[PDB]
């Protein structure tokens, strides 16, 4: 009854494709966007799924010349004689309805989001079962999305899990700091990461213009004089901000911030961004936290007189990620991977000591959102069908 | 006489270091800057080039309990004792006049542009030469970046130097096409790129969030029957619009549309985004252009209203491209590589036969303009050095 034609007409100067479904409602198609999503041969390159169809070719003024119509199909008509036939629930799917748009969007883009702190329980999965089933997997990545963290257990105490993993997405996103990375103290470290200190709350890879979206992290080596973990959902953090102090919230949303990373890893960088520490898409809602104390720069290019409100800002943000009912803490056992959103978390590290023997050791690696949403699209199918 | 200390004093209440130079000139400090920004082992990790100083620990009320200078160096000491040395040519850099800051800024991001119509003379080097010299590496990423586009000539008619260019920068882009990948036509073809028709002018990969900052093309086989290459300065041609149709414009730099890939190549792949066709800064400086009309989503999700003024404004930008004034056309010979800037330029092809032998053949890849400015960087020290 929804996705069935009761009655389609060309309306508004034959400007417009009017649609009634036997459930009664109307769906309305711009005729200029009909023909620009003809999908003859001629118009479609069904092989690729994408439009051959130039601009240079679709008339914007166009209008339909005849339409007829069965139950599940119109049939059109156009100006110049080309011929297009679209198929009911094709239509249907696309209806430019704020509702059908919506529920579309959510589709494709996953947004359900289930904020946290201090109660978080730890999303948990099996690593092997992860990498065997799609139900799993499809579980790992849709409650990565949701969550911002799954850890899963289980993996070896060997290096090439967490490639394993790449794998299973489908790869890597590979930086200066190679395609996986060691974490452990080392002489001349190139990097804090790569010592015995504390890493307070921070994002990876700020110095980069487009920050790694999803970190992996699997314990190979634990001390037990420290060297536990804590994560903070700065979406979360970020919300309470703008309650607590607009005003600081404002400034670390509209501050541009220099990062810097200058060294030799996988191969000799000096690398240099900006970003505002809390970004914000043009509806105002936040889409990225950009903060890794480390690599601010020394260099930071603001009027003077921006300067001491900046940092009185930042204490005020890095204090309510510090409050106990924003902060979860855990220790990685070795066999343990965290997998986590590192443009919405935050996450750090407890100093332990240093001795002659490497005590602790984590092997990391990035991988890009548009890589993981692809992969989660694609589970979801084959586990729906 | 512009790096030399003539006096270093406390003042507002000791919040601030003013340096009065020996020219003169004056420059003022925050001392919580200065304080976020001591040097010591303490402080700073000298191997990483990083702060270990703590948000924390730093208090955004500090004052400078006392100060001592000499002509090369600032002396001081905090409220808690912690005690800091400054030099001057590092302070000096650092200035925050607005003469200082953007002198810094221009030297970190080579923001100098040369924007050009049909009029281009395409800047041309030897491939060898800048895989072997320096000097010819510098003087082609500084023209990549200032220009959007350099040929270099040549190179081999054989896969592989592409990979070697990659290697020059420091490692290429990695999508779901591949490391590299093979422009050529295919049968089943999974982008209309691998056929042998037209390419109108776009850029690559909006279907990703993160479109491919540099892309790299090697003719290894050309056809006579066609398949000659055009670019446009797509911020040439954004400044041209905004100017002879504002409404267009606006509508295109503010209008949110749909792009996706799905298909199967390097892996299995279902990709989805959202851009602004012309994506402005927050200054309202056009910084990157997402089109591409293949891949240009049938699911476009704005209200039924705007739908067609967002084709009227699309064709008005297209036929703007398409004008003479604005386009540069020419043909690759087979060992012809050209690397441009796939965030400013759009680019296309002309079609050309189908046969039963292959009579055409690109090797294409990316590279993350991150990557690129590091490289620019380091070269610039090595060739001034
Ligand atoms: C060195 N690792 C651990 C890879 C982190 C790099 C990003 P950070 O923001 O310096
Ligand atoms: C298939 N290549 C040539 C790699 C282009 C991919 C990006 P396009 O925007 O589809
Ligand atoms: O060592 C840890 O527990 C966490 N490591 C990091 O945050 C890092 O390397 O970026
Ligand atoms: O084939 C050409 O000349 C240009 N190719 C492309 O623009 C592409 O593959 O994206
Ligand atoms: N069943 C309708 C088929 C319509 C074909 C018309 C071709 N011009
Ligand atoms: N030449 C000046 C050295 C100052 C050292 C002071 C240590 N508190
Ligand atoms: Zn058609
Ligand atoms: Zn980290
Ligand atoms: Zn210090
Ligand atoms: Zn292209």
């Amino acid at each position: 009854m929804a996705c069935t034609i009761q009655k389609a007409e060309a309306l508004d100067g034959a400007h417009l494709m009017q649609i009634l479904w036997y459930d009664e409602e109307e769906s309305l198609y711009p005729a200029v966007w009909l023909r620009d999503n003809c999908p003859c041969s001629d118009c479609y390159l069904d092989s690729a799924k994408a439009r051959k169809l130039l601009v240079e070719a679709l008339d914007v003024n166009i209008g339909i010349k005849g339409l007829i119509f069965d139950r599940k199909k119109v049939y059109i008509t156009w100006p110049d004689e080309h011929y297009s036939e679209f198929q009911a629930d094709w239509l249907k799917k696309r209806c430019f309805s704020k509702q059908a748009r919506a529920k579309l969007q959510r589709e494709l883009f996953f947004p359900e989001c289930q904020y946290w702190g201090s109660e978080l329980q730890l999303p948990t999965l099996d690593f092997e079962d992860v990498l065997r089933y799609d139900e799993h997997a499809y579980k790992w990545l849709s409650t990565l999305k949701k969550v911002g963290i799954v850890r899963l257990t289980g993996a070896s105490d060997k290096p090439g899990e967490v490639s394993k993993l790449g794998k299973r997405m489908g790869f890597l996103y590979l930086t200066f700091y190679g395609h996986t990375w060691q974490v452990q103290d080392k002489i001349d470290a190139n990097n804090v990461a790569y010592t015995t200190g504390k890493l307070s709350f921070h994002t990876d890879y700020p110095a980069l213009h487009h920050p790694p979206g999803v970190q992996l992290l699997h314990c190979i080596k634990q001390t037990v004089t420290g060297g536990d973990s804590e994560i903070v959902d700065g979406f979360n953090v970020c919300q309470k901000l703008k309650k607590n102090n607009p005003q600081a919230f404002q400034i670390l949303s509209s501050t541009f911030v220099d990062f810097t990373d200058i060294g030799v890893d996988y191969c000799d960088f000096s690398v240099q961004s900006k970003h505002k520490i809390i970004e914000l898409d043009d509806k105002g809602q936040v889409v990225r936290i950009n903060f890794n104390n480390a690599t601010r720069d020394t260099i930071f290019d603001v009027p003077v007189e921006r300067v001491q409100p900046f940092y009185a800002a930042l204490k005020e943000f890095v204090d309510l990620m510090n409050s106990k009912e924003s902060k979860f803490t855990f220790k990685m056992n070795p066999g343990d991977v965290i997998t986590f959103d590192n443009w919405r978390l935050l996450h750090g590290r407890r100093s332990y000591e240093a001795g002659t023997e490497i005590s602790r050791h984590l092997e990391g690696a990035y991988a890009d959102w548009d890589v993981v949403m692809s992969r989660l699209r694609i589970l979801r199918q084959r586990v729906e069908n």
